[PDB]
């Protein structure tokens, strides 16, 4: 296993995420004097075999906008998943604390384009992300954004899977078919992407402000959708609305979404 490395090849420096991502640390890959991120399996939380499968999936991921795997420690506990380290943390906190004069309109477009590229890649590689949201996107220097990939599941593109009963998902980012029947497909990620676009346009505001979680589904079925955020370009809002079509088959593919954003980003750049 060319990915396998000895636990002693890495040294832990600081704990990360405040615990919101589980047991994650900022470490050092000694040989290369390289700062890395290290995820360890939190006993009594996720099942070991599922943890190891995520590691297996990451070995197959190679895209500029998906967190890159660097190595794994799977022989014996503690199990480790080592990846590149993103300097600025998650996109949600980044947007909430940034200088909006720097992180302006073209930058928001740039970030959406990068995320859509990552999702287009997953769509082509038979993967879905179980929780696409700003909280799971990481930021690096120069507004580089990479989608975290620990939450990836193997699912043939176009197919649907049914989650266990009692499964708890982020209601405000969850597609209708998931809320009602626990059904998920790549189109469910498209719906989530629309909510993510809203998070970006509002610089990290919470979705459906003030709306009780228990009534989100009842509102969605009657065609209620979040309003266009102040400052949000019409074309981008139109894409959000397309992502939120009730019928999953009516939602655009990430290939189409990425093309749309790439075009807007180019035209916007040509207006330098
Ligand atoms: C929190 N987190 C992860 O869970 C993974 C990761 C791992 Cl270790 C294994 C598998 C999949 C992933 Cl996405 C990679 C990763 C890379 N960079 C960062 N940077 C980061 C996070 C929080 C705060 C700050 C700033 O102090 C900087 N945080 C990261």
């Amino acid at each position: 296993d060319k990915w396998e490395m000895e636990r002693t090849d890495i040294t832990m420096k600081h704990k990360l995420g405040g615990g919101q991502y589980g047991e994650v640390y900022e470490g050092v890959w000694k040989k290369y004097s390289l700062t890395v991120a290290v995820k360890t399996l939190k006993e009594d939380t996720m099942e070991v075999e599922e943890f190891l499968k995520e590691a297996a999936v990451m070995k197959e991921i190679k895209h500029p906008n998906l967190v890159q795997l660097l190595g794994v420690c799977t022989r014996e506990p503690p199990f480790y998943i080592i990846t590149e380290f993103m300097t600025y943390g998650n996109l949600l906190d980044y947007l909430r604390e940034c200088n909006r004069q720097e992180v302006n309109a073209v930058v928001l477009l740039y970030m959406a384009t990068q995320i859509s590229s990552a999702m287009e890649y997953l769509e082509k590689k038979n993967f879905i992300h179980r929780d696409l949201a700003a909280r799971n996107c990481l930021v690096g220097e120069n507004h580089l954004v990479k989608v975290a990939d620990f939450g990836l599941s193997r699912l043939m593109t176009g197919d649907t899977y049914t989650a266990p009963a009692g499964a708890k998902f982020p209601i405000k980012w969850t597609a209708p078919e998931s809320l009602a029947y626990n059904k998920f497909s790549i189109k469910s990620d498209v719906w989530a992407f629309g909510v993510l676009l809203w998070e970006i346009a509002t610089y990290g505001m919470s979705p459906y402000p003030g709306i009780d979680l228990s009534q989100v589904y009842e509102l969605l079925e009657k065609d209620y959708r979040m309003e266009r955020p102040e400052g949000c370009p019409e074309k981008v809002y139109e894409l959000m609305r397309a992502c939120w079509q009730w019928n999953p088959s009516d939602r655009p593919s990430f290939a189409e979404i990425h093309q749309a954003f790439e075009t807007m980003f180019q035209e916007s750049s040509i207006s330098d």
